[PDB]
């Protein structure tokens, strides 16, 4: 209702129009220069043709998600100087441009991952979903990687042998282009050969290794972010464990904290994604919003569910699964009012961020789940969470 309600668009190309956008009853659009190569600088002319489209449906440019961090960054190898000096010119472009929130990610590699696109829920709708025994299935038998089992129980391994011995010779194909050539929003992609040769550069990358080349690509944006009155948001890895022994570190609040530790600038900020934290049971999502409330610039309000192998997990519901979404939305109410206390105001952006393919959108060829319909729903659901929590307590 008053709510800051926005969308994820990925441009024209998008089957989404940005009519179903406004009818969905989003007031901002999230979107990225998808067809900008990796690390190079996002010009005004292109920012704003993106801009004046969007403005044009009657619709504003509120968050960027994302500009990306090219691989040389987060190896500290190769070119990085200059990516990182491209990375700070995008952040003068885009604020030169009006537009002030950054979401953005540290994941190695590969970005959000999927195992399955065309889950099939009870409903006849279709879910993504992160099958553990799928997943190990291509680890060690598709990849091979030495020695994957380590990550794996015993259990795991017997099961994923029996699975990998079940799939068709396309199973294993889709399975591999599911894991590595790249979901809705990632901008890497990857064949095979290519991804086992980029693990490579991997090999002397431990998790502290990796945040000390986080800490460098930090110290180096934050104060330009800060200067030019732009936030960073931080994205969570999605899930938030440590996958094909390559490390994640934006997983749990330690993460958050040593975040925090490195940079204090405000600038310096989150974005809560509640399907990402929420896939592990350890992440408490209200005590995260109440410690890290003042640096929550954007989120995501979405749900996962935990299946019988609790590494295996589904895209939920909004409402039904494992995120306590009432709870969620009277923790990021609470910290808008505190600001507004504060003598501010200082809405928190949000976005639905998956949704279910359903209704008209299944007999689609969809981005994987940004369909329409979907969205619309849980977007729905939460403005009515969030519109009783400020009647129940704030009026
Ligand atoms: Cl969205
Ligand atoms: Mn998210």
């Amino acid at each position: 209702s008053h709510m800051e309600q926005t969308w994820r668009w990925y441009g024209p190309n998008d089957p989404v129009s940005l009519a179903d956008v406004r009818q969905a009853g989003a007031t901002g659009v999230v979107t990225a220069l998808h067809h900008i190569p990796n690390g190079e600088v996002w010009s005004v002319e292109e920012i704003l043709k993106r801009k004046a489209i969007i403005e044009d449906a009657g619709l504003v440019w509120s968050v960027v998600e994302s500009v990306p961090i090219h691989e040389d960054i987060k190896t500290h190898t190769g070119n990085y100087e200059q990516w990182i000096a491209n990375y700070q010119q995008t952040l003068r472009n885009l604020a030169q441009c009006g537009i002030r929130t950054v979401c953005y990610n540290f994941m190695p590699v590969l970005d959000w991952t999927r195992t399955d696109l065309e889950y099939v829920l009870p409903d006849g709708s279709k879910a993504l979903r992160f099958d553990q025994i799928e997943f190990a299935a291509f680890e060690m038998h598709i990849l091979k990687r030495p020695g994957a089992e380590a990550d794996y129980t015993e259990e795991e391994i017997a099961q994923a042998a029996e699975r990998f011995a079940t799939m068709s010779d396309e199973d294993k194909a889709r399975l591999t282009r599911n894991i590595i050539a790249g979901l809705p929003g990632a901008e890497e992609g990857y064949t095979l050969d290519q991804f086992r040769k980029h693990l490579e550069l991997y090999k002397d990358i431990d998790k502290a290794k990796l945040r000390e080349n986080f800490a460098v690509f930090l110290k180096a944006i934050i104060p330009v972010a800060e200067e030019v009155g732009v936030r960073m948001a931080v994205h969570p890895d999605d899930p938030p464990r440590p996958i094909l022994g390559l490390p994640r570190i934006v997983s749990t609040i330690e993460d958050m904290q040593w975040m925090v530790d490195t940079v204090n600038s405000m600038a310096n900020g989150f974005t809560m994604c509640t399907g990402s934290y929420g896939v592990r049971a350890d992440n408490d999502l209200v005590d995260m919003i109440k410690q890290f409330g003042p640096r929550i610039y954007f989120t995501h309000l979405r749900s996962t569910m935990r299946e019988d192998n609790p590494k295996t997990f589904h895209e939920a519901a909004h409402l039904n699964g494992d995120v306590d979404m009432y709870e969620v939305v009277k923790a990021i109410v609470e910290e808008e009012h505190r600001r507004k206390a504060e003598g501010k105001e200082d809405l928190i952006p949000m976005r639905p961020d998956h949704g279910h393919q359903m209704l008209d959108d299944l007999k689609k060829k969809t981005n994987p789940g940004y369909s329409a319909i979907g969205r619309l729903k849980g977007l729905a659901e939460v403005r009515g969470v969030e519109l009783a929590i400020q009647r129940a307590f704030f009026s």
